[PDB]
């Protein structure tokens, strides 16, 4: 699943949104999120997004694997 990261915050905008497949790109406090487990690991927004904000999990640093967490317990339970 592709994940938002720290670039993104306060950036806000650009946008990814429209161009996902299954529409998972969800606001938040600031910035967006995207539920990674709708998203089907698809490159189209990764190349969009300005320097690829939008990371895959794995990539995504430790230090950030808790925004992606994050984005998970949005659209989880
Ligand atoms: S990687 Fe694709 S499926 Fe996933 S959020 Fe981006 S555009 Fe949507
Ligand atoms: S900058 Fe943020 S709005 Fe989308 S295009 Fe990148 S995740």
């Amino acid at each position: 699943a592709y994940v938002i990261t720290e670039p993104c915050i306060g950036t806000k905008d650009a946008s990814c949104v429209e161009v996902c497949p299954v529409d998972c790109i969800h606001e938040g406090e600031d910035q967006y999120y995207i539920d990674p487990d709708v998203c089907i690991d698809c490159g189209a927004c990764e190349a969009v997004c300005p320097v690829s904000a939008i990371y895959h999990e794995d990539f995504v640093p430790e230090e950030w694997k808790s925004y992606i967490q994050k984005n998970r317990d949005f659209f989880k339970k």
